[PDB]
């Protein structure tokens, strides 16, 4: 990606577009395997939506991991570009999951065009 | 955290399944009242309320909105269980049930 680094039960890298890499040797979840790094869901969002969504440095995003059961990895770059998402679990689960991450960003967007 | 926790449709807690919105809020597009008729309840510590969702229950309101699903806390003594109420359906093939008792979870360990 490029850095701005936010929070995570797992930090990864984002090494060249569907590859991502686990950083050193950090204690997994018990419900997150290996495998689900291979195939992981991007979404788009606008950049200045990722702390309205996620917290300041994406705090909240080992709650939201925790409860969804799907690593969220945030990948951004300038102003002008479209942030990246990445979610990582089963594809049953990638889906509904990215409904959901989807719905918060339509609520998010409503809540910035709110209070400016 | 309060007796009232945030939320984007207060509710008064009438008695066991039945609730009342309160006054005339503006609603949610995707919420409806007949929600009201499916209610679905956990129960967890008192003390994990403001772990789970903020102070106060600030973060309820976008968690509410990710789910798609209102989330009602009613809380009473520090001994005795509080009850988190959801209005559904879930947006996964895990239950918003599975995924609030996990998140409790998480928030029961990361409590110690």
């Amino acid at each position: 990606a490029s850095l701005k680094r936010f929070q995570t039960l797992v930090p990864l890298d984002h090494k060249q577009g569907t590859l991502f890499e686990i950083i050193g040797e950090p204690k997994l979840p018990k419900w997150f395997h290996v495998e689900c790094l291979e195939d992981p869901k991007r979404l788009y969002v606008e950049p200045r939506l990722l702390e309205i969504m996620f917290g300041k440095d994406g705090e909240h995003i080992p709650h939201l991991e925790s409860m969804l059961h799907t690593l969220i990895h945030v990948n951004v770059w300038g102003p002008e570009r479209r942030a990246e998402i990445w979610i990582f679990g089963p594809p049953p689960f990638r889906r509904d999951v990215d409904r959901m991450l989807t719905d918060l960003a339509h609520y998010c967007r409503m809540k910035l065009m709110e209070i400016e």
